[PDB]
């Protein structure tokens, strides 16, 4: 059978391989809109938009014909020794010109993890180029979701791409978590913990040696770390410290970019005025992989100089701006742009956090947080103490388990359960969402006693 | 604002001098066929390097571009995480395992080469977490060997363009010296006896860090990016003879010599190389979509599977990984490389390609000829007694390129080398055409220099 040619052949990403030689896979045949269907014909409301990625959902027929006129042309060309193709410029200018603050240069990448690893070289190549070679050190947050290379896992704050894998490397730092349910004090206001979460950033700056600190980097919210939300002035305040020390401000915004957070970046809904921006999933709903750094002048004016001392700059992958993955990319933007996604998702957000709010006074809801399209449900075995039922996970695990049963498909983090549907969904497709979670919610309920 | 205008203004380009790119800006391909790709002027050029040694089909291979459009149309994009699957990963996958050079157990798929190669190092450190060696971590690799570009798989790589001005390499990314007979052998040694020296360093090196603490090799059968460098006779097999003796794993990169491009599917079959680690990329999908693949024997596999269950689930996998339409378009690539039997037509072209460029081997700026398969280099020198360049090392491989892209062909010059890696799909009369525009721009190249 096809399931068992899976469990002879293919190595999986993020599974337990000996639970999956037992198990097998849950093989996807197909999608349409907001949908995907097993190999048994049985549909599911993808509820992640795969991996908070699909945001045209699974059928949109301008991004398969961009492809295909795209293929019919050129099917391949590369970036390197000044190559260039129409599809890459085209997509470059669209990214430069929508920027929330002014950028300079954009360079591609296939995956978020390739373009993190190559901010961190592109920042260590920029102190080299300045005279600060001691200014190497990253700053990232525990919780906090950057990527799975050597490096880029090395800024991911979650202890799952870390364990077992000898990492974080040496000069890759982490701060706190800022989620104000787990982490702020007895009676501790949202500004109050935002101050203490900057003074612990400026603490760590002058500890490690504000010379020897190249850049911060966050997610203006927290993705795939469980929808952490961060309190009130935290990012006007850690910017401050930031820009006290001539720290680079690097915006994760692979999960909130292109309208997931209500406005086309998280950079808008947080007020970040990043140096770099690092950009995937959504930028192309998946349809291709592809990535894009956006650096502004300084950076840009700095490894350029750098560049021309040295040759020419010595990194690129072989897919970087693939014409294929730009095509698709460039007609995906225009699609969000001219159907009103971004205020769309907005729309559909608002329904989606009330739904979930029916259930806040659930005796396994500990936690209902989200901004925008993007919203999760932490479950806790007891509200008063925030204690998982068991051990942390558990409680998720079924939780997840339920939803597809229910025709959903939604990821545990931990005991948070997330929603991140394509910017697609409509208003009854919301209640669909909500009435699942809810069975699933129910089905726990029973199940914890 | 013109397309050159927009793309001085918004692009930073890859392995290119962004100042110099400011003044000349790019040269925009627009359209492809076959073995060609035509510039905005409407000029034409024999792709000679595939792209990046990639596009094993050629420009307008309407079975892939259908391929792609069947899988859009069914599912556009599904992840492989938390046992999620589809089926053009597992169909890819299975072929992949049984066509494999030596038995393989796993694939695990990435968007890159890089990529692949930086799961690999992140794997080996699991892998001997897992058997409880704790120390057994560090890589060896060679002196202008090409891995990739991440922090970890450019500490991999040994060519100094990608590490001057990063930091690389890591602590704990050895490397050996360049197996290159041409370059590196003593005066009148043979290639057996460099191979014995090269296995020695390996052995010395080995033993100097303590081989308790080395994990792995990684080589490319033939070196690509590093200026088609073909190992010495005998060098593999004693190489991998001092890897067994310290239970060190030997990884073979085939992202350029993977599916046909030395004359044998891969370049293990061809230079006898058994290696618990292969990674695969480039031609796979002919660059039609980006993927890599990992093929990973059974030890590895089996040492993996038990701690991803120890710690719950394998940590590991980029959104890209298996994408349906990459995995589709590499399944019908190499379904088209075993029905048009192009492995045995890239061999038959690429002795027609060395006989071609072998009328030039007693050429003044002529130092050597080498190659396997459809890949060659032709390395030029100024003089051929001390090997050394005319001018600076680079000026002879700059100037070739150069007229070879005014006579209507795109090479690669990796310093005084001058590249060809032509798609799989080139026909005699195409080689024929290929040896006619190398032979214009080495008369161009030798009246500029006039050896007389
Ligand atoms: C998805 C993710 C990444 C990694 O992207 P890949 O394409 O899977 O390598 C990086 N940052 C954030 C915020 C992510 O959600
Ligand atoms: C192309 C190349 C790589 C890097 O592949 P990318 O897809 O460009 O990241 C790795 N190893 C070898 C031998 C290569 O030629």
């Amino acid at each position: 059978s096809l399931a068992e040619k899976d469990i002879q052949y293919q190595l999986h990403p993020y599974t337990n391989a000996r639970l999956h030689q037992e198990l097998g896979p849950l093989i996807i045949e197909r999608g349409q809109g907001i949908y995907v269907y097993d190999d048994q014909g049985k549909g599911y409301i993808e509820a992640m938009a795969g991996l908070g990625s699909v945001a045209l959902g699974f059928s949109n027929q301008r991004l398969i014909k961009a492809a295909e006129q795209q293929f019919n042309t050129l099917p391949f060309y590369h970036l390197f020794n000044h190559k260039s193709h129409r599809p890459s410029i085209e997509l470059a200018e669209k990214l430069i010109e929508m920027a929330p603050v002014p950028m300079s240069k954009v360079f591609f990448t296939n995956s978020g993890s390739e373009a993190n690893d190559t901010v961190v070289k592109f920042v260590w190549y920029l102190n080299n180029a300045l005279g600060k070679p001691a200014k190497k050190k990253f700053i990232s947050r525990v919780n906090g979701y950057h990527g799975v290379t050597v490096a880029s896992a090395s800024l991911t704050g979650l202890p799952g791409n870390q364990r077992g894998f000898d990492l974080p490397l040496p000069g890759f730092l982490h701060v706190g978590c800022p989620h104000h349910y787990r982490f702020a004090l007895a009676g501790e206001s949202e500004e109050h913990f935002a101050d203490r979460l900057a003074v612990e950033l400026e603490q760590k700056i002058l500890a490690e040696g504000p010379e020897t600190i190249a850049a911060f980097i966050g997610e203006p919210l927290m993705g795939a770390g469980g929808v952490i939300v961060p309190p009130r002035t935290y990012w006007e305040k850690i910017q401050k410290v930031c820009r006290k020390y001539d720290i680079l401000v690097i915006a994760d915004e692979v999960i909130c970019g292109f309208g997931r957070t209500g406005q086309m970046f998280g950079s808008q809904t947080f007020g970040i005025q990043p140096d770099i921006m690092v950009l995937s999933k959504q930028l192309s709903s998946s349809y291709q992989p592809i990535a894009a750094i956006l650096i502004n002048a300084p950076v840009f004016e700095g490894i350029a100089d750098q560049s021309q001392a040295l040759g020419a700059l010595g990194h690129g992958f072989t897919g970087s701006g693939h014409p294929v993955a730009t095509a698709v990319a460039l007609e995906n933007l225009k699609i969000i742009e001219e159907e009103s996604l971004v205020e769309h998702a907005a729309q559909m957000g608002q329904l989606l956090r009330s739904g979930l709010q029916h259930f806040i006074d659930h005796p396994l809801v500990g936690e209902i947080r989200g901004c925008g399209l993007i919203a999760a449900v932490e479950l806790v075995g007891d509200r008063v103490s925030k204690a998982p039922y068991q051990a942390l996970g558990t409680l998720g695990r079924y939780m997840a388990g339920r939803a597809q049963e229910h025709g959903m498909i939604t990821r545990a983090m931990g005991d948070a359960v997330a929603f991140c549907p394509p910017l697609i969904v409509n208003e009854q497709e919301v209640g669909m969402i909500v009435e699942r979670f809810a069975r699933a919610l129910d089905d726990t309920t029973q199940w914890v006693g």
